[PDB]
């Protein structure tokens, strides 16, 4: 019978480092490394699943952890890793957006084209977990990305946001158009080159994405992959996050200078306070230049501006 365990990053590092002669070539999808001992084969996977196979499977698994449970499961491609496996090494466009959940500022869509020969360099600037990085790391890392690799951006400013919103276009459609138009910018800009893949982080079902574009003059469909959590599929998507997050921050700085008041991230209580102060200091109509007006926050803020 086979044995399975869930290893934390520390257990994975140990298993890798322990057995002299770890194999990393021609493995199933998701597999980090494999060990062939006598009467057991060991396979470790990106998700932390670790498979022990052979006669000596229960005893070898017990070398690491207590209460290893037997399992029919086999040392095989992981579904979650079929895309990464196939895609991770291509030359690829990735796209991501930022600012959807912020009361103040635009939605920024960014796309980055990362040709094969530039994958490693971009991976070296430390792009994994582009959500972990604070703003000051975004500021140091993004300019380096932009300078190494072609990219495009589309900023939905607030007056344009508010005007699309009030004509009944939801954030889901906004994002589709912005993604679609940024990809057009980037496909054009790198031509005659052509990306082997184009990867969009999945914010809606793929049926819905394209259905939303059908009025567009120019639709990028050839070789478009919608993918969950796509920044673990290809480095171009992470580089697109980072670039998007950098332009947003710029927009927010410009926008803070124009409004005369520092605009906080998010949609929590300080944003209500900030808006109320804009109202008092600048008129309610200033919000149309800098706020996503349909948010709950506007009504919260109007109340505050009035009370005293």
């Amino acid at each position: 019978s086979n044995y399975v365990i869930q290893a934390d990053q520390q257990l994975l590092d140990a298993l890798r480092a322990h057995y002299e002669g770890a194999l990393s070539d021609r493995l199933p999808a998701g597999a980090l490394f494999a060990v062939k001992r006598p009467d057991v084969v060991i396979t470790a996977y990106r998700s932390g699943k670790v498979l022990f196979a052979g006669k000596a499977a229960e005893q070898e698994a017990a070398k690491w952890i207590s209460g290893a449970s037997a399992s029919n499961e086999t040392a095989d491609h992981q579904p979650s890793a079929l895309a990464a496996h196939q895609l991770g090494s291509l030359s690829a466009i990735g796209s991501d957006e930022v600012g959807t959940g912020d009361y103040f500022g635009p939605i920024v869509v960014a796309a980055a084209y990362v040709d094969r020969p530039h994958i490693a360099k971009i991976a070296a600037l430390g792009v994994k977990d582009s959500k972990q990085l604070n703003d000051e790391a975004i500021k140091r890392i993004a300019p380096a990305i932009m300078e190494t690799v072609p990219h495009a951006v589309t900023v939905l400013d607030n007056p344009q946001y508010n005007r699309w919103q009030r004509s009944g276009m939801p954030q889901t459609k906004m994002k589709a158009l912005l993604h679609n138009r940024t990809l057009v910018k980037l496909v054009d800009a790198i031509a005659p080159a052509e990306p082997e893949a184009i990867i969009i982080d999945e914010f809606l079902k793929r049926d819905s994405y394209f259905r939303y574009l059908s009025d567009e003059d120019r639709i990028i469909r050839e070789r478009v992959h919608c993918l969950p959590k796509a920044e673990s599929v290809h480095v171009s998507v992470a580089a697109a996050s980072i670039i998007a997050r950098y332009v947003f921050l710029e927009e927010m700085e410009q926008l803070s200078r124009a409004v005369g008041l520092l605009l906080p991230k998010g949609a929590g209580a300080i944003v209500d306070e900030a808006a109320a102060r804009i109202i008092r200091a600048r008129g309610e109509e200033m919000l149309e230049t800098c706020a996503k007006l349909h948010f709950a926050n506007t009504k919260k803020a109007l109340a505050i501006a009035k009370r005293r």
